[PDB]
């Protein structure tokens, strides 16, 4: 719809934004509040930095995928600066929140409960027929009630058919990028499993770097031999287990996000 008809658009005069939460090349992210009462994170695009339009993409795709475990668009300005308003998460980023003196409190219980629910979030996008491509936990935002939420759709596409195949010139973290997608450029669904496999052991080890002490080429060439990630220190080996199923060889033998999520609520329910 023009703007104009578009339910998110709203007057930039509903906003104040009042704290600022980041600096990018790409732009900024507040905390604010529309209009007057209900705290919101509004993320701002430094002109000429990039596309208006690749940066308003990510707001038409947001209108599409309205779950609760996903990071809710709560308005945009199509005016330059152009602005996307989002579901404000207090508790930062997951990879942040870990580390803090609360996250660090956590019980390998609330941990799984975190990873269902994340789980669960992916199980949305995976039945809607779209792929995230970015999935990691600094892509994961926490509540005030610590419950957790997927954000940041800005590599989100929707499949018409199986595959998405990005441009030969186009590079992505070999940590938390699928081999089919770093080798091939194709990333399915399956792309995401894996990288959700990656993302438990940033969960397991409140937010360390995947691969402890390797480099990219060592992460590669041990992925070849067929080796996986070493087991993260204190990781219960049910999770662990888990985390192959994620990274098996074959895109089509890794499990569905339902399948996981089923599973951790199971491992949840146990603890």
């Amino acid at each position: 719809k023009p703007w104009w008809e578009d339910e998110w658009e709203v007057p930039r005069e509903t906003l104040k934004l009042v704290e600022r939460l980041g600096a990018g090349q790409f732009g900024e992210v507040w905390m604010g509040y529309y209009n007057g009462h209900t705290k919101v994170a509004v993320k701002s695009l430094k002109q000429g930095s990039m596309s208006p339009d690749a940066f308003l993409a990510e707001a038409n795709l947001m209108k599409q995928l309205q779950h609760q475990r996903l990071v809710r668009l709560y308005a945009v300005v199509t005016q330059e600066p152009i602005y996307i308003i989002t579901e404000y998460m207090e508790n930062g980023s997951l990879v942040d929140f870990l580390k803090t003196p609360s996250g660090i409190k956590l019980t390998i219980n609330k941990l799984l409960d975190m990873a269902a629910q994340i789980a669960e979030g992916m199980a949305f996008i995976e039945e809607r027929n779209y792929i995230h491509r970015d999935l990691r936990a600094a892509n994961i935002l926490v509540s005030d009630t610590l419950s957790c939420k997927i954000a940041d759709f800005g590599l989100a596409r929707l499949i018409e058919d199986n595959e998405y195949t990005a441009r030969e010139g186009a590079k992505f973290p070999i940590k938390w990028t699928a081999p089919e997608a770093i080798n091939y450029g194709t990333f399915t669904i399956k792309s995401d499993v894996w990288s959700f496999g990656i993302l438990l052991t940033e969960i397991v080890t409140h937010g360390r770097i995947p691969y402890p002490g390797m480099t990219n080429p060592e992460v590669i060439q041990n992925l070849e031999r067929g080796y996986r990630m070493v087991r993260p220190d204190n990781c219960p080996e049910e999770l662990y287990q888990l985390m192959r199923l994620c990274w098996k060889e074959r895109p089509e033998d890794r499990p569905t996000f339902d399948y996981l999520r089923s599973v951790l609520e199971d491992f949840f329910t146990a603890t």
